[PDB]
């Protein structure tokens, strides 16, 4: 499609998990803690 921030582009951080819109970055991030995503490695690799 089109992608590209020169012109129409608002609210550039916002929630598609469940679908809720924010102002600040941090308030984002106070949100993300529900909307449980993270892939911690382990001890040992191979
Ligand atoms: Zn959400």
């Amino acid at each position: 499609g089109s992608s590209g921030s020169s012109g129409t582009g608002e609210k550039p951080y916002e929630c598609n998990q469940c679908g809720k819109a924010f102002s600040v970055r941090s308030s984002l991030t106070t949100h993300q803690a529900i909307h449980t995503g993270k892939k911690p490695s382990g001890p040992s690799s191979g």
